[PDB]
DNA sequence: GCGGTTGCACCTTT
DNA sequence: AAAGGTGCAACCGC
């Protein structure tokens, strides 16, 4: 993966909510923000 | 929707992939980026 | 101008 | 305190 930062919008409680999906599926925080994308691409395919 | 521009990590094919996401929605790219990862959340609930 | 990109300032966690 | 995770504003690309 070559996860660059990009300039995403996101807002305030959907921040806290990526945050606890993080805790529920056992992986840091910072990680979860790659996964999240990445896995909607992957539900979707 | 308050989205603010957050330090995001996304991989280059990953942002194509949104982009061409964006057109199966008829929404434009930018507004596709924060609609895909609130989208994500949807699918989910 | 709109859309997207980069680095860094600031807040959270060990 | 420090390292990791995060927020915001600026610039280049289309």
């Amino acid at each position: 993966m070559a996860t660059t930062t990009l300039g995403v919008k996101l807002d305030d409680p959907t921040r806290e909510r990526l945050k606890a999906a993080a805790q529920s599926i056992d992986r840091t925080p910072h990680w979860l923000i790659k996964q999240a994308i990445f896995n909607y691409l992957e539900k979707l395919e």
